[PDB]
């Protein structure tokens, strides 16, 4: 196979971890950072699946073999790393659980495993690199090369033996839960994200949007992935500003790659331009991350502390660009 499989000492260490009491309270909350508590995010994700969807939703067993063979699937990239996708998940976990009802019992084990999952394999290069410079994985997809790769590479994990977590699930439930991740994994390729946001927009705008209308329903899926994937700017802002490092590490280290290929990178890509990333930062906030927490809180209002968080950073960028 391409997927990497566990050891059998890692996935029966995950089956006996028991989360700390004192973080039973604090992983409710929006702004949580597993930050430092590496030890514990195999077991924190366990946690969430169990609180959200209940203690027997999944075999034990093979759902500790799923976590460990999916965490020895995350590369060691600076930024899109097995922490990145645990960070991804908890976020998801924090929208489900306060938006429980909301979403079938099938969409929330679906969106966890898919956060969990949507960066599998990542090799710390855009798309658009793979694209430029003919990366085979761009051979075979064409578009949102990595979100198909991730996808692939969650079914991988899936087919290896007693990882196969959803296998009691009905043969139809089995196939809308696999749709549902693989839609949930396509929509964190950002450059979808611009016009998923601009149609949600309109729809709420309108009094239109229709969460009982599955192509409604997809899109607003498809934004709390990327709320999810982005939430390391509804953080306090020092952890906001720590994960900014690792972001910038793996951006620069592609501009490294363009220009050995004799390709100048744009500034952002460019670690002799880092005097422009405050800058760039206050044009991310506003032309994506604000628009896409707005959003959000307006169909979810639950979810208004991400949108608090992410107008505090702004603010603190705005600082750094002031004094
Ligand atoms: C490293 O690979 C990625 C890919 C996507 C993400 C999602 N993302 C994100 O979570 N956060 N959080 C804070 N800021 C960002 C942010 C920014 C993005 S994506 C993005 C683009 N952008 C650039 O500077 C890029 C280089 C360029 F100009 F193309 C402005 C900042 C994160 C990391
Ligand atoms: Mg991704
Ligand atoms: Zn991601």
């Amino acid at each position: 196979s391409m997927a990497s499989i566990c050891t059998s000492e890692e996935w029966q260490g995950l089956m006996q971890f028991t989360l700390p009491v004192r973080l039973c309270k604090e992983i409710e909350l929006f702004h949580f950072d597993i930050g430092p508590f590496e030890n514990m995010w195999p077991g924190i994700f366990v946690y969430m699946v169990h609180r959200s969807c209940g203690t027997s939703c999944f075999e034990l067993e093979k759902l500790c073999r799923f976590i460990m063979s999916v965490k020895k699937n995350y590369r060691r990239v600076p930024y899109h790393n097995w922490k990145h996708a645990v960070t991804v998940a908890h976020c998801m976990y924090a929208i489900l659980q306060n938006n429980h009802t909301l979403f079938t019992d099938l969409e929330r084990k679906g969106l966890l495993i898919a956060c969990l999952c949507h960066d599998l394999d990542h090799r710390g290069f855009s798309n658009s690199y793979l694209q430029k410079f003919d990366h085979p994985l761009a051979a075979l997809y064409s578009t949102s090369t990595m979100e198909q790769h991730h996808f692939s590479q969650t079914v991988s994990i899936l087919q290896l033996e007693g990882h196969n977590i959803f296998s009691t699930l009905s043969s139809s439930e089995y196939e809308q839960v696999l749709e549902i991740i693989r839609k949930a994994i396509i929509a964190t390729d950002l450059a979808l994200y611009f016009g998923n946001r601009k149609q949600l927009e309109e729809m709420y705008q309108t009094g239109s949007l229709n969460l009982n209308n599955q192509s409604h329903r997809d899109r607003v899926i498809g934004l709390m992935m990327t709320a999810c994937d982005l939430c390391s700017v509804t953080k306090l802002w020092p952890v906001t500003k720590l994960t900014a490092n690792d972001i910038y590490a793996e951006f620069w280290a592609e501009g490294d790659e363009m220009k050995k290929l004799g390709i100048q990178p744009i500034p952002m890509m460019d670690r002799d331009k880092k005097d422009e990333v405050p800058q760039g930062q206050l044009g991310f906030y506003n032309a994506v991350a604000i628009p896409c927490y707005t959003t959000l809180t307006q169909i979810l209002p639950p979810t208004e502390p991400l949108l608090k968080a992410c107008r505090d950073n702004l603010s603190q960028w705005e600082k750094v660009i002031r004094g």
